[PDB]
């Protein structure tokens, strides 16, 4: 049998419901998020990393000028410095004291690192939304089944179907660029391939990290080498990778709205509690049970006894339930004032039961629908002591909830007061008017 | 869980209280005071004798 309804994004606040089917005894159903997962569709551009300056050995030319020939290589650099007399080992490498030449050769290559630490940029545009869902009804115990937040995918969860409607707010904590590095996620618009600049991030660009493009710009230059010395000397911008990972300022995991949790198998943000869930589930017909086959309660009457608008479940209520026969029956409060802890209670002939609530108002003024008929409970509450706690609140407010009475009857005594006066104002009005025009006519 | 409260300073009057705690039966609470010792900081200066 269906059920439509809306509950709200939170996580670990269970949504609890009575389904009720004409004929049929009411079904309590109490369905809970255990996670909600914004999984975006990602597109690799490419991979960033330290970069190695492959230096090949120099060709020292004794009496001759070789000269260079370009290569395709990353940020190839050759230079034939000329007028090298050598030193070695041996002593006196070459012959001729000025002819000689020295051909010096440089190329950026990745890192041997850049396999195991590495940046990928990613184009980040829309992706499923998914979601693990805990439902009980009835004497059914939880099932606990993983759906697709669509409002069109059913997901069999035991022998219910539910259709999990689409979030409400499209908000993604990515934006369209993004930078992943280890567990970190950043919001950072990286430049396009074969843009980066010398040594800000993107200097070494590879789409793969096993490719052979390897786009880098390291602004390396060959220099001279000194006199005797056969080495290959050479001037380079320091890595952008190092500068980015000491000045990057926050990943989104710290940043990011709501609460989200980013986690990165795949890329996808967790636990995040912006708008409302449409529900559609589907009870399987041998869960409820024929209206003649429960008990009738009657003469049903609420105490509130001590409470207090704290976060956990502060209140305590007892009702006196004379019924028709014993047995387990359902409790709900569907005014969204309270939340009740318990979802059944046991009924004798006749006695009482207490339950739990949540609430945030002063004044909580909420109707408990107990198996089939329903009773008014109001009273007074009390502070909480605790400032801060540990745990997310159970209830809602709603801008009502703190007024209370001493403050309603202020408002109201202050609004009936200026009424009263301008009323009284525009009475005399008329009283003037109509006594002038009997007093000529 | 914390209770403030004054109670007066005579010595043997048991000071009772019922200390609530919302959402937990009431405790009965008893202090009492045995001797209470104002205790100076003397400093000698001389002996008679
Ligand atoms: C909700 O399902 C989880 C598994 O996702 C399970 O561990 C837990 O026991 C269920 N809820 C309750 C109240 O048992």
């Amino acid at each position: 049998y269906e059920h439509t309804a809306v509950m709200p994004n939170k996580v670990g606040i269970p949504y609890k419901a009575l389904v009720e089917r004409p004929g049929y005894a009411p079904v309590h159903l109490q369905i809970q998020l255990v996670n909600t997962r914004i999984i975006p569709s990602t597109n690799l551009e490419y991979i960033t990393c330290k970069y190695k300056t492959k230096v090949p050995s120099p060709v020292v030319k004794c009496c001759g000028a070789t000269q260079c020939t370009s290569k395709p290589h990353p940020d190839y650099q050759c230079q034939v410095f000329s007028g090298v007399y050598p030193f070695m080992w041996g002593g006196a490498y070459c012959f001729c004291d000025t002819e000689n030449t020295q051909m010096s050769e440089a190329y950026v290559e990745r890192s041997e690192e850049c396999s195991i630490d590495h940046a990928k940029a990613y184009k980040v545009h829309t992706g499923t939304v998914q979601a693990m869902v805990n439902i009980t009804y009835g004497s059914v115990s939880w099932r606990s089944a993983d759906v697709y937040v669509n409002g069109e995918t059913p997901a069999k969860i035991g022998d219910a179907k539910l259709i999990i409607g689409p979030l409400s707010s499209a908000w993604s904590p990515f934006d369209n660029k993004v930078v992943v590095y280890g567990h970190e996620v950043y919001n950072y618009d990286f430049p396009e391939y074969g843009t980066g600049k010398a040594g800000s991030f993107g200097d070494l660009q590879s789409r793969t990290s096993t490719s052979n493009d390897l786009y880098a710009n390291t602004n390396l230059k060959l220099q001279r080498p000194q006199a005797g010395i056969v080495h290959t000397p050479f001037t380079q911008v320091p890595s952008g990778f190092e500068r980015w990972k000491k000045d990057k300022g926050a990943p989104l995991n710290d940043v990011a709205p709501f609460g989200c949790s980013i986690a990165l198998e795949p890329l996808r943000a967790e636990n995040c509690a912006v708008g409302s869930i449409p529900i559609s589930i589907d009870i399987p017909d041998a869960a409820f049970t024929r209206i003649s086959e429960t008990p009738t309660v009657s003469d049903l009457e609420c105490k509130i006894t001590e409470c207090t608008y704290a976060f956990d479940f502060g209140g305590i209520a007892t009702v006196a339930y004379k019924s028709s026969k014993a047995g387990n029956c359902p409790i709900h409060s569907p005014s969204g004032v309270a939340v009740i802890k318990e979802n059944d209670v046991t009924l004798a002939e006749s006695g009482s039961f207490t339950f739990h609530f949540s609430t945030a108002n002063i004044h909580p003024a909420f109707k408990l629908q107990v198996c089939t008929s329903a009773v008014t409970c109001k009273g007074d509450c009390k502070p909480p002591k605790d400032h801060i706690v540990d745990y997310p609140a159970q209830h809602t407010e709603s801008f009502t909830s703190a007024i209370s009475a001493t403050a309603w009857s202020w408002i109201k005594v202050l609004v009936g007061g200026t009424s009263a006066f301008i009323v009284l104002g525009l009475i005399a009005t008329a009283v003037v008017a109509l006594v002038l025009f009997f007093h000529r006519h």
